[PDB]
């Protein structure tokens, strides 16, 4: 698999503060964002729901968490998103066996503390709760950004 860069920006980015005096692992916004920026992507900014607004309108969607997990193999940024009526969350989708047979495994920071956060060993569906983890909106970068 061809990830490893994706990988290596995630490690970097988790102890960055996007925001000032705010570490990326409290933040899954700004994770995103500092993963995004050492990777040279452009990334829609603002909030988790504003995040997830503009990935909708500019990013190709994929049909299961199955194919975000191969994508993320061949070396592309997949971000995990879904609104909430409050807030949303949103996550980089690495590549691995899928959890339940179904849930790729997942980087992600978040406000919540430790049971929000992943950093590449739980899935999506450990994130996500039950009844959220079946609703998520996968997200795909048009270019690899790893290489050989």
């Amino acid at each position: 698999s061809l990830d490893q860069c994706i990988v290596n920006a995630c490690k970097n980015s988790w102890d960055k503060s996007y925001l000032a005096g705010t570490p990326n692992k409290d933040n899954c916004s700004g994770f995103v964002q500092s993963v995004a920026a050492e990777l040279g992507v452009p990334m829609p900014r603002g909030n988790a729901n504003a995040m997830v607004d503009g990935l909708e309108q500019s990013w190709t969607k994929l049909a299961s968490g199955a194919e975000a997990a191969q994508k993320a193999a061949q070396g592309f940024l997949v971000i995990a998103g879904l609104k909430g009526r409050t807030y949303g969350h949103v996550a980089v989708v690495i590549s691995g066996p899928l959890y339940r047979q179904k849930y790729p495994m997942c980087w992600c920071g978040s406000i919540a503390g430790a049971v929000g956060q992943s950093q590449g060993l739980k899935s999506v569906g450990q994130v996500w709760n039950r009844t959220d983890r079946d609703r998520l909106n996968y997200y795909v970068y048009s270019l690899a950004s790893c290489s050989l």
